[PDB]
């Protein structure tokens, strides 16, 4: 019933092991990644990854059909798009990169999900904007603010918390 969180991880191979560890070791029954995986390489340290995925293309992201195959060679139920949205636990979801604000702005400010998760600025937050949960994991790779971070989301208690790497 846990929902792991991530974004950003920018080819950063370590963070991405201690998340895909630390996500493992926990329930976490999928995972979201908006970010920026940014290089292919990225996909095969997944491959060690128990809980499925649910990504989002981010901008820096190149080879986008290569992505596409290579996370599907990693498991069929595996997803990759632009804009996802999509309904678990009995929840209304909006995933997307930041990248769009004006998507992203709309997608809150609708009131049509419970949930909605970006990335894309490095800036994690966790806030309720009128019933709606917005979520931003932050940067896996913790570049540009120097604090890695990923995040699981409780779909039962609707309950969430960051984690620092
Ligand atoms: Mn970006
Ligand atoms: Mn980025």
């Amino acid at each position: 019933m846990k929902i792991g969180i991530m974004s950003d991880t920018h080819d950063h191979l370590p963070n991405i092991r201690k998340a895909i560890e630390i996500f493992n070791d926990e329930n976490v029954e999928t995972v979201i990644h908006c970010g920026d995986f940014v290089s292919l390489f990225v996909i095969k340290e997944f491959e060690n990854l128990n809980a499925n995925i649910i990504a989002t293309y981010g901008n820096n992201d190149g080879e986008r059909c290569k992505l596409k195959e290579w996370l599907k060679d990693i498991n069929e139920e595996n997803i990759i798009d632009d804009f996802i949205s999509v309904e678990i636990d009995d929840l209304k979801f909006f995933i997307t990169h930041g990248h769009h604000q004006s998507v992203l702005e709309m997608a809150i400010k609708s009131g049509l999900y419970d949930v909605v998760i970006y990335g894309h600025t490095h800036e994690r937050v966790f806030e309720e904007v009128d019933d709606v949960l917005v979520i931003n994991p932050g940067e896996c790779c913790g570049y540009l603010t120097g604090i890695p971070t990923i995040g699981i989301l409780d779909t039962e208690k609707k309950e969430y918390r960051e984690i620092v790497l």
